[PDB]
């Protein structure tokens, strides 16, 4: 007679191709990429003959076979593809095979193949749009936004984006390499701990707790291998397979290492570490380079060289070559993008007409044109055009676009930036003709989280009532609010100025719109980005 029916032993059923060490702070130890997950199953036979061969089946296909030598057994084998499998133990003899009932096993991998889709309702004022314009609709999400801001990946209105950028991936390095981080309490030390035993100029993760270990919706079970932002982003990819999720390397305080990459030894090490990062974290779709900025004038006053423009072009070409190779190895398309200064002087330090051939999208940082760092020269921080009271204003969106086009950049490469926050001043005084910008300030406006910066959610929620004036400057295409009793003046984007940018993008055949930072919107800004680019209302 055929063997008795085996009973699968109670035991762990959750396995991982990329293993996470739960007691490690160094990135080198935190993540272990394997070629396959090590899976184990045991069984007992309570009734009948134990057979002569035991097999482990996954969805009916043998993953392991061995002699059946007694009433209990154990099998260890490898599984090289993530997902969920119906696992059975079968006992066989010459008279037949008898299979256990199925037990589901989970084999995790960093594409999120083991995760249920993270498909969350739109929150606040966000309304559904279809991504059918063919234009970029992008936004950055910041790693540390999950703390005080409480803005997690399940709050991203992901169906309303084509591109979600993750800020920010650091480049390893201590003294002289990441000195800009020392201005943020604890942050330089946090990077040194993440990078312990890891070569300078390789990428890492700045905050492994936020990125991988903090419990979040959909990744709360203790043995879920990937939690935090990365686990949720994997689940988000399962819900939105066409969303491009890009890691952004750099930003204001993590850009110092780029200034050393004129040394090809370092640049090669960096590019290779980016490839390894994308092979490790399969849910990412390419790389965004947020080097602030070639030539200097970013966070570090001691960095910047006339060589930086050449280094930037070489870096883009080598990144593209690495991504093209990764693409044909995987069958996937990978994107290379960069966030760049929108000032003409800064733009002209780089030959973007050359670099554009390596890049899918240029994220033009057409914001922060004015702010509390200068209390004497006030202006619109993210306007399309110059205002009527100063038509020679240098820092406008159009002037940045025009600087790129004049180099020879194709317009379809250029993604115009919108702000989901305001910048502002206090004590504005001595202005003429009811235009507060013609005055001078005494300090920064009180911020939501940081001095001189106010989330758009708070502008709409608190500063559009009471004593606050509201004015839309139709020449500049820029709104502003002003409280005369205290001289508080805030410059920001609203639905109308975003609409003007979207129409400008369509008219000039630009690439689309993007914002920083997604957590600060109440929905008004992203809704307008979508509508103004011609995306249809509804769900896809
Ligand atoms: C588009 C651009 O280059 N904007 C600059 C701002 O980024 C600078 O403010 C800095 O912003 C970063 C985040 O991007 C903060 O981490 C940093 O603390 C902040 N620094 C200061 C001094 O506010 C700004 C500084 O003058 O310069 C541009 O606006
Ligand atoms: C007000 C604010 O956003 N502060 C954050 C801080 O929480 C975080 O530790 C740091 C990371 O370097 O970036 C900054
Ligand atoms: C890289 C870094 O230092 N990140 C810190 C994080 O550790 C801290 O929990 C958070 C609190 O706001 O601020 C940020
Ligand atoms: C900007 O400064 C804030 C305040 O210290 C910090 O939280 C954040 O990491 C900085 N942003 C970037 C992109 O460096």
């Amino acid at each position: 007679a055929a063997p008795g029916k085996p009973t699968i032993a109670w035991g762990n059923t959750k396995f991982a191709i990329v293993e996470v060490d739960q007691a490690a702070t160094a990135y080198n130890n935190l993540v272990k990429v394997k070629n396959a997950a090590d899976v184990s199953v045991s069984w007992n036979l309570w009734n009948g003959d134990t057979g002569t061969t035991a097999k482990v089946l996954l969805n009916g296909k043998e993953a392991w076979s061995g002699p059946s030598t007694g009433s209990s057994g154990t099998a260890n084998f490898k599984v090289n593809k993530g997902g969920r499998y119906q696992m059975q133990v079968a006992l066989c003899n010459a008279d037949g095979c008898t299979a256990s009932d199925a037990t589901e096993i989970v084999v995790a991998d960093t594409d999120g193949s083991h995760l249920a889709p993270l498909k969350e309702p739109l929150l606040e004022k966000n309304k559904p749009y279809k991504q059918n314009s063919g234009k970029v609709v992008g936004s950055y999400f910041v790693e540390w936004g999950v703390y005080g801001r409480n803005f997690t990946v399940d709050k991203i209105p992901a169906q309303n984006l084509t591109h979600l950028l993750y800020g920010f991936i650091p480049i390893c390095g201590g003294n002289g390499i990441n000195d800009s981080l020392k201005e943020i309490e604890g942050s330089f030390q946090a990077l040194q701990r993440s990078c312990q035993g890891r070569e300078d100029f390789k990428v890492s993760i700045h905050d492994p707790f936020a990125a991988l270990q903090k419990a979040q919706k959909g990744v709360t079970a203790w043995d879920d291998p990937y939690k935090g932002n990365f686990g949720q982003l994997m689940a988000l990819k399962q819900a939105h397979p066409d969303l491009k999720i890009l890691p952004s390397i750099g930003g204001w305080t993590l850009s110092d290492p780029f200034f050393f990459m004129g040394d090809k030894v370092k640049r090669d090490r960096f590019v290779g570490s980016v490839k390894e990062f994308l092979q490790t974290w399969k849910f990412f779709d390419g790389v965004d380079i947020a080097w602030e900025f070639p030539g200097g004038k970013g966070a570090n006053p001691n960095l910047g060289s006339p060589q930086d423009g050449e280094t930037y072009v070489l870096l883009m070409k080598e990144l593209r070559a690495m991504l093209d190779q990764l693409s044909v190895e995987t069958g996937r398309k990978y994107e290379l993008t960069s966030a760049i200064s929108a000032g003409k002087d800064m733009i002209d330090k780089v030959a973007y007409n050359v670099a554009q051939n390596s890049m899918d999208h240029i994220f033009l940082m057409s914001y922060d044109f004015y702010g509390a760092a200068d209390l004497k020269n006030l202006g619109h921080q993210t306007a399309l055009n110059a205002p009527a009271w100063k038509p020679d204003t240098a820092y406008t969106t159009v002037n940045g676009v025009n600087a790129l086009l004049a180099q020879g950049v194709k317009p379809g490469k250029i993604v115009v930036g919108t702000a989901m926050y305001g910048r502002g001043w206090t004590g504005v005084n001595g202005y003429q003709n009811n235009i507060p910008f013609t005055g001078t300030a005494t300090g920064p406006v009180k911020g939501t989280w940081e001095n001189g910066i106010v989330d758009y959610r708070q502008i709409a929620g608190q500063f559009m009532s009471g004593e606050w004036q509201y004015t839309y400057d139709a020449t500049a295409e820029a709104p502003y609010v002003f409280k005369p009793s205290t001289g508080d003046l805030i410059t920001f984007d609203d639905a109308r100025s975003v609409q003007a940018k979207g129409k400008y993008v369509l008219d000039k055949q630009l690439g689309g719109l993007f914002s920083a930072m997604i957590d600060a919107d109440n929905g008004d800004i992203l809704n307008s980005m979508n509508a103004s680019l011609g995306n249809s209302a509804g769900v896809q």
